[PDB]
RNA sequence: UUGAUGUCACGGAACACGUUCUUUGAACCAAGCU
RNA sequence: AGCUUGGUUCAAAGAACG
């Protein structure tokens, strides 16, 4: 009496499953259920078994058809077959107890009476619906859908992950709430089976309207569908284990984070676990990657080989198993480092019913929806934890463009081109506003990539304005996918009107031109699309043909279908009748620096095989289905650089500078740039620079203040893009600003005055700018006609004022021709260190303060030696490969150059001036080697307790950073800086004015740009135990270390030894350098802000000493070697934001205002100013000090003078020495 | 695994807000031993 | 008392969210 149909429903997109719920919580009152009526569900065994598997039922795929018919029928006016159908009932009205309620409209075909009820006969739509006159048999009865076989599931996780959907406000830009839903991808469960039982007493008019009904139904439980009818996760935990015994069998547990973070990084590295950093040398020890190994135990394995054994261990050859291996074991390693709102409908009753326009076209947009930047789609898995911020992915690892955000971009657009938000609750009817009837006859189709490539990490910081460095925990991680992911793009609009609606043929205009912000975090230029290749073809669904084919190809909805449909549409889009520009405005920058540039990136270091500590940030582009590296500058550092530039400047209001809360401000700062609450209005890009400029390696050793030699552990290197004036590095990118802010005046002067800041060379780009990286010399933002760009336009007033000359040295030294002095001298510092004031912050341009640029010539008057140490292999009489890897071959350096340039790094000028300026300031020994125990055949005390605690480094012990210490901050730690407190004073690099000249000739005559090789005497670590004689308390640290003038270079250049006048001879311990003669000059620059009068004054004097001494700059400097002198050629002095004006004449001012805070420090007991004076006091006339190291042995000596065996019990025998070491120029005979 | 004369859930952008940055001369002569 | 011979440092201190 009854037939069963067999129906199936395919899913093409991910569907949303409700999650499960109790029979109690499954009232009507339940907010959540309710919510999820439209969802599929999920069967579970009732007490504590999730394991079960998701239905749909019957219920919501009869409601489905129900619209369809309505739709259909108001389409045919009703007419099915031959026979009228009446609007239907609709009404239940007897108790209302069922849900739930209709609350749209139902459409109207026909203004006759519904039929009767217990009428003999019913119209077809009647029995569809069910109406009737263990007898209660369905007229048409639903069956629920299940999975086919019914198979079983551990929970609602084996199938889908739940995602979090958030609903965004127009006006504020971020979200009021969010809900969370079950998506369960159709790849894995695509078809769902069940039956629809029809009595044989219905009508073959009902069978007809329920089969076109079925064909119409095209989406079902938040997916495009169509209706037809008829032991192996173990291994990266054992790995993990095995690391954490490894880490802790060798002390170490420091290493984990970056270990947990590195090896994540191999996430897309299979063929990266064999290039690795590898040691210094090629021994293939790393402090990381080979921390494990403990002098060969065997039952001790390196990490590096538990990983190289992980990339062949015949399952993770294939890319996806390695890639979930890294995330595992990543993740593991993370967890050890840390270890040690659903809207609700209301019951309205009887719906009113709308004749709605009959003729509803149907239009299809086909097209791609190209990444013309890295985006970024939600979507944090409460699993994974290693990162903060993660991207939508696929459970095959496809990035992920959900129609949930499609949705809600659509709609932000719309709203924007009508300038009316949509202010209608979730809840009730539906709203009539012209956004949302645009938006209810609107379908995006769910896309994925085809690129599968992991996701890059990007380290992110907010840095604290007070103290110029990263603020107490704000280090934080994200997930980026890359540029130039194409998604495939289907938009269906299907309405009365027809073609696309007004406003969506703008919005979808917008789009074209690469101005669709799809995803989030765009305030860093994160979601930036365009439109591809995009077709339309306008279907009417009232010409019974087209609809007729319509309903027999399911409308093309499937991927069979899709390519019939796709020949169909015409290329392009339509035009707009009132087309409206873009609220978003793009402008072109373009910053030239002469120097060398950093973004930093620990973790790429960590893997790349160069080993350096430091690397450069390079992302990634969706080159097809393989990603590419390039270099940029961060688009969240730019923005970060910009934003200081801007907020440095202004005083809003009365008159904090722009460092409030902004829990609850209408700030310039908050309104260009957004706050937590008010989505900014600018939306700086990544910045790529012009050329592929490849990295280079520099090497840096923070120098002992007391011995002059390298400090432990602190030898390290980084590998910045080269830059220079020869090579400036041209960065080349974009920013997008809204129409509400170019329009505006005083934003274009607010963002115009910092931009000229930045111009003016005021903001260095990337980090380590204290030692001359990525200095600014311009800034063009040559889009935006004038506006912005007017302001970048500074006035230096030249008047040609002279700088003043070096004044006369009272430093009087009288050398003997007879006599032997000693290579170096320690300048025993004043007791009292200078601890006040708590320095400036770097937030503002203080009242008072100095800000500006000193343009300063340095000149050699002995040889200069500054080495380029990244090839220890320069000088070698051909023959190269027959010694690499001996690991004995003698070492030969050349000078440093960059891009064949002769320059001299900030940082070696930084050392060189900073060790002068802590002397004459009586500041602490930055850098000094606490730690180290002295031994005299051992001190039962550090070396560190012998100075007074006055003397020891300041760093040494959200607050914290200024509570680290409670003295303070020394004077030299004020000016160039903490770890804690960032420095005031930059060092540019310094370049050769004129063509170089040699020490030695060059071996080739016809290049005059090389000079020839000279080899040094061998140089040995200083002997703190000469210095301090024995382990009695009596003796102490005597002082700074510094290496008196002489002309023993001479004697090197001979190739004699400085001491014995014997030649020096090829060894595996002394070095053979390229050194300059004297008569060089260098011109290099140092910008200062918020220098004090007096501080701008003991820099001057720090850097120009008196007319009469001189400086000691690269290494051999006991030899001779590297003294140079500095004139200050011109002060300019940053008066304001477009004004700037010379101190050349005001020198004289800041020399005495340093002074006297010199008097006022120390009152007139400057004797250790004398004694630096003395030290620094070059060999003026013909006199040439003998300056020399004693031999051992006085037989070893060939020119008769004392050895140290003599000398150890002769005058400078355990007490004559410490006064015979701190008084300069006492000799040794 | 749902009831049935009423399901706009394609009615809802995981959105907004953060500079991998701060400091560090590639430098350096007297001990080691029974 | 016995004569002469030897390279060192290769990252560190922090920040891992308000
Ligand atoms: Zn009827
Ligand atoms: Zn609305
Ligand atoms: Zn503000
Ligand atoms: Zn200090």
């Amino acid at each position: 009496m009854t037939t069963t149909m067999k129906i199936s429903i395919e899913f093409l997109e991910p569907f949303r499953m409700t999650k499960w719920q109790e029979s109690t919580r499954r009232n009507k009152n339940n907010k959540e259920f309710v919510r999820g009526q439209a969802f599929a569900r999920w069967h579970r065994n009732k007490k504590d078994n999730t394991k079960g598997r998701p239905y749909i039922t019957g219920t919501l795929l009869r409601s489905a058809v129900i619209r369809s018919a309505e739709n259909l029928l108001t389409l045919s006016d009703g007419k099915i077959s031959e026979k009228t159908c009446c609007p239907g009932k609709f009404d239940t009205e007897d108790k209302d107890r069922l849900l739930q309620l209709r609350q749209r409209s139902t459409l109207r075909w026909t203004d006759k009476n519904p039929c009767p009820d217990n009428a003999e006969t019913y119209c077809p739509f009647c029995e569809l619906l069910g109406r009737s006159g263990k007898d209660w048999r369905f007229r048409i009865h639903f069956g629920n859908l299940s999975l086919p076989g019914k198979p079983d599931f551990d929970g609602p996780k084996a199938i889908g992950s739940q995602r979090v959907l958030n609903r965004v406000d127009f006006k504020s830009g971020k979200a009021h709430d969010f809900f969370k839903a079950y998506e369960v991808d159709h790849t894995r469960f695509p078809r769902f089976e069940g039956e629809i039982t029809i009595d044989n007493k219905v009508s073959a008019e009902a069978r007809k309207l329920l089969c076109d009904s079925l064909k119409f139904t095209d989406r079902l439980c938040g997916a495009l569908c169509v209706i037809r009818f008829d032991p192996n996760a173990n291994l990266a935990e054992k790995t993990a284990e095995q690391i954490i015994s490894i880490l802790d069998d060798n002390k170490k547990t420091e290493y984990t984070r970056l270990l947990a973070d590195a090896i994540r990084s191999l996430r897309r590295s299979s063929k990266l676990v064999a290039g690795l950093p590898k040691d210094h040398d090629g021994k293939d020890d790393h402090y990381l990657w080979d921390i494990g190994k403990k002098k060969k135990d065997e039952n001790s394995v390196t990490i590096r080989q538990i990983l190289t054994t992980s990339a062949d261990t015949k399952e993770l050859k294939n890319a996806g198993k390695w890639r979930e291996f890294c995330e595992k074991l990543g993740e593991a390693l993370y967890l050890k480092s840390k270890d040690m709102f659903h809207g609700k409908p209301d019951r309205l009753e009887k719906s009113r019913s709308v004749s709605i326009g009959s003729v509803l076209k149907e239009t299809v947009v086909c097209g791609e929806l190209v990444a013309k930047t890295p985006f970024f789609f939600g979507a944090i898995d409460e699993d994974a934890k290693q990162t903060d911020l993660q991207v939508l992915l696929t459970p095959d690892n496809k990035y992920r463009l959900p129609r949930s955000a499609v949705r809600g971009i659509l709609r932000r657009d719309l709203q924007t081109y009508f300038d009316s938000p949509c202010n209608a609750e979730l809840g009730g009817r539906p709203c009539m506003c012209k956004t949302c009837r645009i938006m209810r006859g609107i379908t995006v189709m769910d896309a994925r990539s085809e690129y599968n490539a992991p996701p890059e990490i990007r380290h992110r910081t907010r840095i604290n304005p007070f103290t110029g460095t990263v603020a107490e925990g704000a280090l934080f991680n994200m997930e980026v996918a890359p540029e130039g992911i194409v998604f495939p793009f289907q938009l269906r609009y299907r309405g009365s009107e027809d073609g696309l609606p007004d406003a969506l043929k703008t919005v979808l205009k917008w789009w074209a031109e690469g101005q669709a912000f799809m995803s989030g975090a765009a305030s860093t230029g994160k979601g930036r699309f365009r439109m591809e290749n995009a077709k339309y073809e306008t279907l009417d669904l009232s010409d019974e043909n087209q609809r007729n084919d319509y309903l027999k190809n399911w409308g093309w909805r499937d991927e069979k279908g899709l390519e019939e449909l796709k020949k169909r549409l015409n290329s392009g889009l339509p035009e707009p009748g009132n087309y409206r520009d873009p609220k978003w405005h793009e402008i072109n920058v373009s910053i030239e620096m002469a120097s060398p540039f950093i973004n930093g990136d620990p973790i790429r270091a960590a893997v790349d095989k160069r080993g350096t500590d430091v690397v450069t940030f390079v992302k990634y582009k969706a080159e097809g289905e393989e990603a590419k590296p390039v270099c940029a500058y961060k688009a969240e550092s730019f923005r970060g650089v910009i934003r200081s530039a801007v907020a440095r400047i202004h005083m809003e209001d009365g008159v904090p500078l722009t460092e409030l809360t902004h829990s609850d401000c209408e700030c310039l700062l908050c309104q260009i740039f957004g706050s937590e609450y008010e989505a900014g209005k600018i939306r700086f890009e990544d910045l790529v620079f012009e050329s592929d400029p490849e990295p280079v390696t520099f090497d840096h050793v923070a120098i002992d203040r007391f011995t002059g030699g390298a400090a432990d552990k602190k030898k390290f290197d980084d590998s910045p893009l080269p830059g220079s004036p020869a090579r400036p590095l041209m960065l080349k990118g974009s920013f997008w600003i809204r129409r509400d802010v170019l329009e505006d005046e005083e934003y274009c002067k607010a963002l115009g005055k910092a931009l000229a800041d930045v111009n003016n060379g005021l903001y260095p780009l990337g980090g380590k700018s204290a030692i001359g990286y990525g200095q600014v010399k311009s800034l063009g933002i040559k889009g935006d006609d004038k506006r912005i760009s007017r302001l970048m336009n500074p006035a230096f007033d030249e008047t040609d004022v002279a700088v003043p000359e070096k004044p006369k040295t009272d430093a009087e030294v009288r050398i003997e021709a007879e006599k032997v002095y000693y290579p170096h001298y320690f300048v025993e510092p004043h007791k009292k260190v200078e601890r006040e004031e708590k320095p400036c912050g770097h937030q503002k341009f203080h009242e008072g303060r100095l800000t500006g640029k000193i343009r300063c010539k340095l000149i050699t008057k002995t040889p200069l030696i500054v080495p380029d140490t990244s090839n220890d292999d320069f000088f070698r009489p051909a023959d190269k490969e027959a010694r690499k890897e001996k690991d004995e071959y003698h070492k030969s350096y050349a000078f440093f150059r960059l891009h064949k340039q002769i320059m001299i790094p900030g940082s070696e000028l930084r050392g060189m001036v900073s060790s002068v300026y802590e002397t004459v300031t009586n500041s602490c020994f930055r850098i000094f080697d606490e730690t180290k125990r002295l031994s005299w055949r051992v001190d039962d005390r550090m070396i560190g307790k012998r100075m007074s605690a006055d003397l020891r480094p300041c760093h040494g012990d959200e607050k914290r950073l200024l509570l680290r210490h409670p003295k303070g901050l020394c004077p030299a730690c004020r000016l160039f800086g903490t770890g804690s407190y960032k420095g005031r004073v930059r060092f540019g690099f310094a370049s050769l004015e004129n063509d170089p000249e040699w020490l030695i000739p060059g071996k080739n005559p016809g290049d005059p740009f090389h000079g020839g090789p000279v080899m040094l005497s061998l140089l040995e670590r200083p002997r703190p135990t000469w210095s301090i004689p024995g382990s009695d308390n009596k003796f102490k640290v005597p002082g700074r270390k510094f290496y008196v003038h002489h002309h023993a270079w001479k004697t090197i250049k001979d190739g004699n030894h400085p001491t014995t006048g014997k030649a020096i001879e090829q060894s595996p311990n002394n070095r053979t350098v390229e050194a300059l003669a004297g008569g060089n000059s260098f011109s290099f620059e140092i910008a200062f802000e918020n220098l004090k009068e007096w501080e701008l004054g003991l820099l001057i004097h720090s850097l120009q000493l008196e007319k009469g001494l001189a400086h000691k700059l690269g290494m051999a400097k006991s030899m001779g070697f590297g003294s140079v002198e500095i004139d200050v050629e011109s002060v300019r002095l940053r008066k304001d934001w477009k004004q700037w004006r010379n101190g050349n004449s005001e020198i004289p001012n800041w020399l005495g205002k340093g002074f006297a805070k010199l008097k006022e420090w120390f009152r007139d007991e400057l004797d250790f100013i004398e004694n630096l004076k003395k030290l620094l006091w070059f060999p003026e006339g013909d006199q040439a000090p003998r300056v020399c190291y004693p031999m051992l042995r006085k037989k070893d000596d060939p020119n008769g003078n004392s050895g140290y065996e003599e000398l150890k019990d002769g005058e400078f025998k355990k007490e004559d020495r410490q006064k015979k070491l701190t008084t300069p120029w006492t000799p040794w005979a």
